[PDB]
Parts: C-alpha cells; sequence; structure tokens
C-alpha cells in the first residue's frame, strides 16, 4: 500500500495539498492532487493518518526527502512543534492519480 513515490515524480506540497506527476496505468502521464486534509489530523502537534482538520492548526507544509511531509502544528498548549509523517505510508498511485490507502 502507498509508496506512490515509487511511480510518482515532481511531487510538491503546500499547505495541505499533495500534487505530483505520476505514470498512468492505461494512458500516459497524469498530474492530479489529493488534499492531505481529508486523511491527516493535528493532535497536540502530531500528524496522524485516518484524520482531518490538521491544516486549520498547521502551516508551513512541504515535501521532505521525497515521500515525507514536514509541517508545523500547534500543540494543546498553543506551541508550534515540528511534525513529520511518511506519505508513502498510505498515499498510493492509481491510474496515475494520487489516492489514499
Amino acid at each position: 500500500l502507498g509508496k506512490f513515490s515509487q511511480t510518482c515524480y515532481n511531487s510538491a506540497i503546500q499547505g495541505s495539498v499533495l500534487t505530483s506527476t505520476c505514470e498512468r496505468t492505461n494512458g500516459g502521464y497524469n498530474t492530479s492532487s489529493i488534499d492531505l486534509n481529508s486523511v491527516i489530523a493535528a493532535v497536540d502537534g502530531s500528524l496522524k493518518w485516518q484524520g482531518s482538520n490538521f491544516i486549520e492548526a498547521c502551516r508551513n507544509t512541504q515535501l521532505a526527502g521525497s515521500s515525507e511531509l514536514a509541517a508545523e502544528c500547534k500543540t494543546a498548549a498553543g506551541q508550534f512543534v515540528s511534525t513529520k509523517i511518511n506519505l508513502d505510508d498510505h498515499i498510493a498511485n492509481i491510474d496515475g492519480t494520487l489516492k489514499y490507502e
């Protein structure tokens, strides 16, 4: 599951949107995007999968390494900490589109 990076290139992240050109399964190349906001939540400054409403409490999000997502999230006390999470942990590539698995 996930490992979209294996068949995805030119990936970019800005806020809560992952966008990357991937190789289609039927056609040629397809560059779609998937809001990480529908699969990521912010709790005490910790990004976890199967969640939502993280961007509202997080900012300065970007692509790290290749398939990782670095960003700052406000803790329960109100302090922005450095949160990270592997996109390949679920984000997959279907027919050249970025999906969640």
